[PDB]
């Protein structure tokens, strides 16, 4: 009580405990995070959002498929070549680390990790269309791990559609063996035959509801010797505006502390790219269970040690702080993002406490307003400060 | 390797008209039926929970009495002709809606509907979006008949006397009836029908949120010897944009096959206007999971409803001349992806190198097969 | 003729029974109405809305805090100084009776009743962000009634954050602190907090408070007056898709039977008493007219589902306020009277078959009432 951690902290999603494997072989894997809403009523409004983590070895290819869900794809580490196959055309995009791209629901696509000696790590925000809680991947490919969805149609339908005998269709499309799974390893020669065509990093990508964007290609919103914060919002990008989601990429050096702060209205889903950190989230809980009886809220403390691939949810308005125990970088999706205001609770810049008039501070706290202000102005830095460990 | 097959009553996406419709009202002049809730039959249709489907049918020279509902309506005339009159607080507007024409009736709008034809029945399908309870709506009839009391009767005598500035005896005799019609659908004399056509606005030209529209009044998006597809999207109509819904009207001749395809993001609710057809919908099952392909099939007939979840491949074989209508939910920017033929075929956009590893045969042999069918959209079912 | 009244009327919320106390001391109280959706499926779409009532004595201050919910604040009685504290600025506004203002979710704010003698009464529509059904107030202050949320952080985090040893942090911020979240201030302190506040100006701002009565009433006669502001006239209202109504009625006046086409209405009695009659349908699908009646008094809340006919008889001079949810293009259809009467727009031939009497007779009855919207109804 008063201090929840582990399974007692519903906002912490340990990567080795809360991810479900959709597919996995020796060339990579796809895992989906368990539902947010099933763990806490305080995440009920994240019910139509799922998080997917993808990782593949060098020279790999995720076979063509589409899903009944909108995807906001982000490359955490490595390089990827995303190809959107449309009914009458196709577009390839080279997505370097930090780049993101929206993939409308039902868009057939495939992507490759063109790197010869580096893995590819991607995180995707998924918004299911048919059932708000779950989506399904439809693979067109026919492998030992799955049958092409085309096999879903009867012989008569297939023959008339392809204008050929089923024996042939079956031999060519369903089965000259076939691949093991949806993730296959290609040779350098196979890559260039279509990769060298893809579109590399664009200029000011944040201007097309179809072109990928790099939130790192912008002036950090916060930046000092302890950390830097890059962020792209609905106000800055079309794809983001449609999803009403903002994206953040935060770098923090060992021993840095991201000061206590809260987002006014955005619900934040963060993922550790690399590094380790200690996080503290502050919530409230009513100890009075008799509805028609006076409420009685007590401060609740939710903590966790975050590591690579871990996911943590910061409900809107909940104060939070992060102490980087090693060089760190985390990414975050801000849901209900439009006009979000990040309120810091210490330091110089963006400190909402410093905007409170002296007289109000005086009655709000034990000490005089003068003394409260003296304490407030003690910290010389803003946003990120020295965690002063040991 | 034979995929699992679910047919007829085992197919949650198929709604046989004689099994899944609940009668809201019926008499010798017509009937109103509401379809069973989508979300209750499958979690894969959970996002259709805010949508109800209503089928209305009435005999020649009939009138559906004035009423309003706590639901937005997208009314479509499948067969026959209708005169829809929207009564507002300060005015009224009558519109002639011929077969294929549609019109949105904002929630709470008092209205009445007439089948002005002397011989043809009127068949209508309506998409309903409830306001108070997301799952259901209620019709508030202002009329007083043997089948129902006016909602005005819900007020007390004193309130009514003060409101109408009349003794209750007069209010009662005039509006409640302490002779009244049998039900909410009545037969009018041919002479009365004409007495209500003088202000009926006939079909016009091309984009108002008030007046009705005709989706079949544009070049079909797909058209050939085997069939044609008419479609109006939210991008082409404000009423449709407000609802984020598109409407389709498809004609297919006997023996025609609507090629395997899927809608990228739209959830489709189709209804058979006339004719018969076989349909196959492809879904999937549930390391942790090995998504297996399932075939949801059914024999479709008049008035039947079938739901095609977004992104699920589907194909239709018309066994007799056929026409069906469809409502596309979550319509904005929907992309129809065909899986065969020489037009809109997403498979023909996949580079050979990818095909090479995506299927057993070589990329060369896959392309060969893909180009075999030179026809597009609709082909001979052979 | 089944009538569901008082305690059995799910749409009626007696203020003396359905409000839960969130905070209360000798200086004021904050109460939240129980959830609408748990009372009836007919109010299921009101599940993302909560109603809060606030009352405080003269010269009082509601301490700095924020909530994970959008608030649409309305001053029913008195005057308030609302100060919104942002990350890098603050804005203070004077809100007189009848004025309203939206407080975006998570905005830290404090509220003062600057009057030296009068109390302050406010009602707020709340739209929760994390749990659609409930929100929580995060008080930054440290009082006997609640500790600052800053105390939720570990000593090491607070020490590094403020660059001070915990001893001093604790004595300054946590620890003589006030008893509760509503405190009485000295007249001198109150004056300092109101002198720089922006007074009520003229005419449509994204942040500025607005007065729904600073416009011509949409309905007005000897017996009643109705002011209304729609999303089509104010950006804050447009963002919420909510309209706000404020109507005055003389004792004995009757607001004629009518219905809102698509808006779900949540009304709150400001002052006075009235008898309300709501008409529903208790459910082929043989529907039956259901009568929902109630005697309303100050602070009571009553919900009128969209499209449901309703009538209100004032039994004393009365004023009520109302929030209209799903407001865009709502059309209020009256069922009697000389204006906005939907019945008067139905053709004779249709009336002829819709009712027992002849069309001309029905029409005769319809035009009997010369008054519009409000009429005198005294027994
Ligand atoms: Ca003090
Ligand atoms: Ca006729
Ligand atoms: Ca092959
Ligand atoms: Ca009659």
């Amino acid at each position: 009580v008063s201090v929840s951690s582990g399974k007692n902290n519903p906002f912490y999603f340990n990567s080795d405990r809360w991810f479900r494997t959709l597919y996995r072989n020796e060339w990579g894997h796809i895992r989906v995070l368990q539902r947010f809403d099933q763990r806490s009523k305080q995440m009920q409004n994240l019910e139509n959002y799922r998080v997917v983590e993808f990782k593949s070895k060098p020279n790999t290819l995720l076979l063509p498929h589409h899903a009944d869900a909108d995807f906001l794809l982000v490359v955490l580490n490595g390089t990827a070549v995303l190809t959107l196959v449309n009914p009458d055309s196709r577009d390839s995009y080279i997505l370097e680390q930090g780049h993101a791209q929206k993939i409308p629901a039902g868009t057939t696509f495939f992507l490759v990790n063109p790197d010869d000696n580096e893995n590819l790590r991607i995180i995707k925000l998924a918004i299911p269309v048919n059932n708000p809680h779950r989506f399904q991947d439809f693979f067109l490919s026919s492998t030992e791990a799955q049958q092409s969805y085309l096999r879903g149609f009867s012989k008569n339908i297939l023959e008339a559609s392809f204008d050929s005998d089923f024996k042939e269709i079956n031999r060519v499309l369903f089965g000259e063996s076939r691949e093991e799974g949806v993730i296959v390893e290609l040779k350098r020669e196979q890559i260039q035959e279509l990769m060298k065509h893809a579109k590399s990093s664009s200029r000011k990508e944040l201007s097309s509801q179809d072109e990928p964007f790099n939130l790192r290609n912008s002036k950090p919103i916060y930046s000092n010797k302890f950390g830097r914060w890059y962020e792209m919002t609905p106000e800055k990008n079309p794809q983001l505006k449609d999803l009403d989601v903002f994206i953040s990429s935060v770098d923090m050096k060992e021993g840095a502390l991201l000061l206590p702060h809260y987002s006014s209205k955005a619900i934040v889903i963060m993922v550790i790219n690399e590094g380790e950190a200690k996080i503290e989230l502050v919530g409230l809980s009513d100890q009075q269970q008799q509805k028609q009886q006076e409420e009685s809220l007590e401060v609740q403390r939710y903590r966790a040690e975050l590591s690579e691939d871990d996911v943590f949810v910061i409900p809107a308005a909940y104060p939070v702080a992060i102490n980087a125990t090693s060089n760190l970088n985390f990414f975050a999706f801000g849901i209900n993002a439009e006009n979000n205001r990040r309120n810091f609770l210490a330091g110089g810049k963006d400190n909402v406490m410093s905007e409170i008039p002296t007289e109000v501070l005086e009655v709000s706290f034990p000490a005089s307003g003068k003394k409260v202000e003296k304490l407030i102005k003690k910290q010389s830095e803003s946003h990120f400060v020295d965690a002063q460990p040991e």
